[PDB]
């Protein structure tokens, strides 16, 4: 008789007593350290007061599992080990005092958000996100990219698009304070004013230039003629201008970071350009520094505060 720790979360920790004689899942069920499944394995004697992690199995471990990851999936604990057991093997080099990754299992999409992350404003709600977020920041971003890989649905080695990936970190995001009013003006059916809250005041598809949303954009009207819609008030601490890849002049200083995407659909690599003192281009663990960039850009970011238009 060994005794153990089993958590969920490696903050609320119960102490068990555990058999030899019997398999890790005999006695707690899918079990886990550090990636690896425990779950077939018996007990050992260097298994002694290490810590677990465990598959819910009571009430206590159900609510815990959820204040920290904010899920009642059954298959997150399991996913996520997964993907976890390969990002603890990939590198993660300072590049331009940025955290990045050295490329493996196609994680240029997963780099490039990494990238992204650590230079725009935001705030996770599930709190093992945010502790991962911290934590990558600081240089130890492989429980961060296994929590990314495990929120969004997809496994390693699986191809990732980096516009589909902020989605669905945004919507686990507090962007409650973020908003986007919007005006479309119709020859015929007049203006109509829609108002944009959280996820969907932040991201826009169909155009990379915030400059050009702010002047307006063609956007077909129910009355079936092409309208324009432009933006009118914009409180957010950021924006994301996406469209699809098409070929695209980077000027230093009037954007934050970007998404470049070559090759073809759904099969292809991503690369990072982000707007220091001069223009930089991250590919993994390279970095190539020029004036300007012109190439086949996806996604841009832009800083933002509070806009409000000049137009009436
Ligand atoms: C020779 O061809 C070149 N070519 C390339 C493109 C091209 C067009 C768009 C695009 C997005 N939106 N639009 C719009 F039409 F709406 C188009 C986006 C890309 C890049 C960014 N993303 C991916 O290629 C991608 C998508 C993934 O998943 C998508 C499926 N989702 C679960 C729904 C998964 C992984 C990757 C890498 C590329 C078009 N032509
Ligand atoms: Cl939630
Ligand atoms: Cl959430
Ligand atoms: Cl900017
Ligand atoms: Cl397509
Ligand atoms: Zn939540
Ligand atoms: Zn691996
Ligand atoms: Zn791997
Ligand atoms: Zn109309
Ligand atoms: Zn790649």
């Amino acid at each position: 008789t060994i005794k153990v720790f089993t958590t969920v979360d490696n903050i609320n920790l119960h102490t068990q007593v555990v058999d030899m004689s019997m398999t890790y899942g005999q006695q707690f069920g899918p079990t886990y350290l550090d990636g690896a499944d425990v779950t077939k394995i018996k007990p050992h004697n260097s298994h002694e007061g290490k810590t677990f992690y465990v598959l819910p199995n009571d009430d206590t471990l159900r609510v815990e599992a959820f204040e920290y990851y904010h899920t009642t999936d059954p298959s997150f604990l399991g996913r996520y080990m997964s993907a976890l057991n390969h990002t603890k093997k990939w590198k993660y080099p300072q590049v331009n005092g940025l955290t990045s990754i050295k490329w493996a299992d196609n994680n240029c999409y997963l780099a490039t958000a990494l990238l992204t992350l650590q230079q725009i404003e935001l705030k996770f709600n599930p709190p093992a996100l945010q502790d991962a977020y911290y934590r990558a920041r600081a240089g130890e971003a492989a429980n961060f990219c296994a929590l990314i890989l495990a929120y969004c649905n997809k496994t390693v080695g699986e191809l990732g698009d980096v516009r589909e990936t902020m989605s669905y970190l945004f919507q686990h995001a507090n962007l409650d304070s973020c908003k986007r009013v919007l005006n479309v003006v119709c020859k015929t059916c007049g203006q109509q004013q829609t108002t944009l809250k959280g996820v969907e005041a932040v991201m826009y598809m169909g155009t990379l230039s915030y400059e050009q949303f702010k002047k307006g954009v063609q956007i077909p009207c129910t009355c079936g003629k092409q309208a324009t819609k432009y933006l009118v008030q914009q409180e957010s601490p950021f924006v994301m201008m996406s469209a699809p890849p098409a070929q695209y002049e980077l000027k230093h200083g009037t954007f934050t970071c970007a998404s470049e995407y070559t090759g073809n659909y759904q099969c292809g690599h991503y690369k990072h350009i982000t707007s220091k003192e001069t223009l930089y281009c991250i590919d993994g663990a390279l970095l190539t520094k020029s004036s300007e960039y012109k190439g086949p850009i996806t996604d841009v970011f832009y800083k933002e505060n509070s806009y409000t238009t000049t137009i009436k």
